[PDB]
């Protein structure tokens, strides 16, 4: 059992202690469709640097996560190769932005499940007894098996990490923390395509007494870990 | 009967050409003292009310011309059963650390109860018959409530937010919706944050990826659409 | 305290062999008008009341049982929102076909709406300050409801099912609790149906498969393992 | 292109008075070695699977009128993670004590474990590109899948079921699609259960109330309705 990490706007989590018996690290969309040359993200012109920045950091989280016996989960954001699961606006949107969902670039189809763009990038890689959620949308429970992963574990507590922070990272720390999770999230860990939005991202979490949870970089979650 | 597309932020709103009354709703979010007036939760933290407050008037005027087109309107309210069984105690737990705890007396009777003064919906936006009231324990509207059964019950497939705050219920609800694949457009002047830097950030969250939550307008190119048919 | 296993079939429930009253929670479904008295949607349709009614003394005894370890008490009620925004179009050509419209007047009240005489949970079985009421509009109490949060948040993992009819609202709740991992007893002297035989197959395909949707047991066996 | 009525038990369906393809489902529920076929899980606790099977003859030639009318097709397969890790502690407990434990070797390869030969479809009624396939952790196939997202993306508000078995799977799937106001019809010769009483009386259970869940039909009188 671990103590607190110093954390904004509370000591997290709310309760005491870390028990890794009940809390699980989420790692999100680590991939190159959001992070690597020739995906979504680079080709709809944005600044790879943005979203790369937060992938050596998650890999010494994931390593302290491993070594305290938590639960590890892995999500990749993806469709189904005959695209039932993609609302018509969603692909809309990606067609306008010059990067559609299922058009072919240097990494495959995008954002489609099989696709060399989709998988988790190897700084980051998965390891037997770590559950990947493939997710058709932003927030990693919704149309997912996620809440049966965790609720099956014991799980009442998260860490978490990916991008971007203010899409699927934002979208699956609201998720749960309507059902009465407690999350914190890392800000060395998190990136997004535009910086004023990764900092606004975090500073929204710390408002109302700390309305989403807790906000912190990985030196105060692994000093506490230690 | 079928209106123009809405000058809108980062494209011509909605992207499949026009808006049917028939399949859209307008959404007013927990207009209530709690949120935007004096002696509730937000005032008992100590932020300010004049954020909260200036989308009131706006939001009046969008919900007239909803009523004129026979548009859908739903109204929520956050709060909770007086028994607190839907009160997670990490919630509780915060909001007793920013010196309003949930359950609590206070000027407006017990903080975010249902029933109590401080939960009541405001008169200027207040509900007429036919217009659903969803209860959210939560910050999104969806979740533990029956929001997606009243929505597919009425056919709904487009959505127009209003309500407090931009960046909490309001963007929650938003992003539960576009993950379903509603159709979403936020209104700027008929929202409003506990910090105005949040409240822009909050916009300019939905514009990024060619629009990855939907759209942004203010409520002049809403009502300059519902006033051309096409 | 913690009590022993009860005498169920098609095993000794709960799987994990013992019952703590802070994990488990006792569900009372639809004893309502509506479904268990006269002028109801039910008698209006032409079932026999007496079917639906006998569950009704032992479910008290079965509540003062739960009341008096201290375990959860969760209460249901099937009904509509008065503006019918959360009634299905085929729910209400049914009703109507059946002889009993939903929101059309009645003896009661507009039947299967929020508020009216006939939708009255009944006083036998009267809830009590600090057990939550579920308002659905389905037949399964998880969908459209908050239920499944007020499990979490008090950290229930068993449930005690009581109500009707056992193969419609009381069925439907036991397959989606089980589906999330909930383990659920079905009380057979507590439960009851428009047809002895339905009510008598429900109970039956619980038992399947080693207990597909978990156990079935006489309230007298409940009773027995908690010392009452 | 629309068509009328089904001869069904106890109204005519569906409620609305006609079939429209465009917005119609066809499920196949659960057609897999593990429950209706040698050496799987249903076999394993010593049930009679000529029960199960019947329902496969009827069940393809609906699939091939439901291919020629160009109906959406849906497929469900019960299974788990190969990590076990949306496997309930009483759902593993309870498959134990019937002699078919979930995750254990039998003569198909580990019973209910998504990749191995007891949990494919089976030959008879297999999937076609551009009908998806859901893998489901639970008796209904809408908990802990995306198939509510793919019936509304399509439009899907009518649903027809086939598959195994009658009160468990298929009456589960049932219930939960009834509860959203999905319109669906049960085929009495497409469905099996364990147990012949079990499967005649989740039939009747539908029909209750002016159809509480539904309307029950036999094959031929879809085929009638369909030309």
């Amino acid at each position: 059992i671990y103590s607190t990490v110093n954390a904004n706007p509370y000591a997290w989590p709310y309760d005491g202690s870390i028990d890794p018996a009940h809390t699980a690290l989420i790692l999100i969309d680590w991939q190159i469709d959001f992070c690597g040359p020739g995906g979504y993200v680079d080709s709809m012109g944005y600044d790879l640097s943005l979203t790369r920045s937060g992938l050596e950091p998650t890999a010494r989280v994931l390593a302290a996560a491993r070594d305290t016996g938590m639960t590890v989960i892995h999500t990749r954001e993806g469709h189904r190769p005959d695209l039932a699961d993609l609302p018509p606006n969603k692909r809309w949107r990606s067609a306008s932005a010059g990067a559609e969902i299922g058009s072919v670039g240097p990494c495959g189809r995008i954002l489609v499940r099989g696709e060399p763009g989709w998988e988790i990038v190897p700084e980051v890689a998965p390891r037997e007894g770590e559950p990947i959620i493939d997710k058709p949308g932003k927030g990693a429970f919704y149309a997912t098996d996620l809440d049966l992963l965790l609720r099956t574990r014991g799980i009442t507590h998260l860490i978490l990490t990916g991008i971007t922070t203010d899409v699927s990272v934002h979208t699956t720390m609201r998720e749960a923390n309507d059902r009465g999770y407690e999350c914190l999230i890392l800000s060395d860990c998190t990136g997004a395509t535009d910086r004023k939005h990764h900092e606004a991202a975090l500073s929204m979490v710390t408002m109302q007494g700390g309305v989403f949870g807790a906000t912190a970089h990985s030196d105060d979650l692994l000093a506490a870990l230690g």
